[PDB]
């Protein structure tokens, strides 16, 4: 692809932790350590507004699937659910012993599944603010957790080196994913159509699995990642590539289906922490830590 820099996205006062399209591919949401989340046109990267409230930094966000609502997962032990439209917090979900660390809605945005340093993985329900379950998933930091494309899956990711596959409705681990050896998993997610799962690991490798056979299919490498847990995605609206961020400051586009690395953009000053990727259009957005504080929107 030949995607390149549109946009650059200034006004977080610290690191950005999170980047996000909304589904109907108007905005785009970010969230940052500066306790703030941030609301930008998705097509021209105009500032919207800021939703505030939590008391601590925020490591995560992610919209309900009529973009409606979003929600927010802090070092405050807590998620709040939000209006987007009014900034109303609707709710706040209370249960978490440690740091919240990542979140995400099911596709009928009846549900949020939300993960923790407290090493466990919590089911909540968007009406009641209550949760519903919680599973003992982990024996390290919950570094992901993501719904697959009807919500009858969870999938979850760990320091402890495993990804998890959990039955949203019973609780059950369906599944317990390991490779020839276990580096901290840092981050893990569905492929749009279901069939697969990314991981991306400590060791500068992210990797495809056939999570139904439970075999690793594809190894993609060359970006640096040591020591963040960096969101990556599968690009679908044009070529089929596989996007993340890199501790050396470059955003990596490779190709699926090869796995050779078929762009690396620049522009970013500090570790790329996020890209999410445009549910219709070619866009790419990015965001950096502390050193940097911008998000960049680029395009092929
Ligand atoms: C090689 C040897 C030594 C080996 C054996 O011991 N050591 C390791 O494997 C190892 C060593 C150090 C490691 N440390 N890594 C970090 C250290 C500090 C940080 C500080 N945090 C940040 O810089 C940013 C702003 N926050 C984060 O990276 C994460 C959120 C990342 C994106 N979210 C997501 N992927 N769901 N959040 C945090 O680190 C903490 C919990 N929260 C915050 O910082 C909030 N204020 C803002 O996120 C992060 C990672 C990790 C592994």
């Amino acid at each position: 692809p030949n995607y390149a820099l549109k946009f650059t996205l200034a006004g977080h006062t610290k690191a950005v932790s999170s980047v996000k399209f909304s589904p109907n591919g108007e905005w785009l949401a970010s969230s940052s350590a500066d306790k703030l989340i941030k609301i930008w046109g998705a097509y021209d990267g105009k500032f919207e507004k800021t939703i505030s409230g939590h008391k601590l930094g925020i490591s995560d966000v992610a919209w309900s699937s009529d973009s409606n609502l979003l929600v927010s997962a802090s070092d405050d032990k807590t998620l709040k659910i939000w209006d987007v439209s009014s900034g109303k917090c609707l709710k706040t979900l209370k249960g978490h012993s440690n740091y919240v660390f990542c979140c995400n809605f099911n596709p009928q945005s009846n549900l949020i599944v939300s993960g923790s340093f407290d090493e466990s993985v919590r089911i909540w329900d968007v009406k009641t603010g209550k949760c519903l379950k919680t599973l003992p998933a982990h024996s390290d930091p919950v570094s992901a957790v993501h719904f697959n494309r009807d919500g009858s899956l969870i999938v979850s990711s760990s320091y402890d080196g495993l990804c998890r596959i959990w039955d949203t409705a019973s609780g059950q681990c369906l599944k317990t994913l390991i490779d020839d050896d276990n580096p901290p998993v840092s981050f893990v997610k569905f492929s749009p159509n279901g069939k697969y799962i990314l991981a991306a690991t400590l060791d500068n490798t992210l990797k495809l699995w056939d999570y139904s056979k439970g075999k690793c299919l594809k190894t993609y490498t060359g970006h640096k990642n040591e020591k963040y847990c960096i969101f990556a995605n599968f690009s679908v609206t044009g070529g089929k590539w596989i996007v993340s961020g890199s501790e050396d400051n470059l955003v990596y586009i490779w190709n699926l289906q090869t796995k050779e690395i078929v762009q690396k953009l620049q522009g970013h000053t500090d570790v790329v922490i996020s890209t999410a990727c445009h549910p219709t259009e070619n866009i790419i957005a990015s965001a950096a830590l502390e050193n940097d504080k911008t998000i960049k929107l680029w395009k092929s």
